């Protein structure tokens, strides 16, 4: 269902920020 | 840090959003 | 750059929940 | 209802990453 497929993308971003801020303290 | 707070923020909405999925599926 | 881009997926998403919430 | 109160949270998010985005 929508709302599922909705959950599942927010899920994904939260993985994707967590990574975005991983590489940002790598480099600094 | 803000993107690491801001991520679980998204992961709860995705679970909130999931529970109110399946209400409405109970009710219909 | 990336994040924009993230944050423009965000908008679109709310646009979805709004949409849904006045559906039948 | 809840789902725009929800809509409305990521927007607010938007707005944060985009100006996490553009710190240094
Ligand atoms: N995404
Ligand atoms: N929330
Ligand atoms: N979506
Ligand atoms: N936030």
């Amino acid at each position: 269902g929508e709302l599922k497929a909705i959950a599942q993308e927010l899920k994904a971003i939260a993985k994707e920020l967590k990574a975005i801020a991983w590489e940002d303290k790598a480099i600094a």
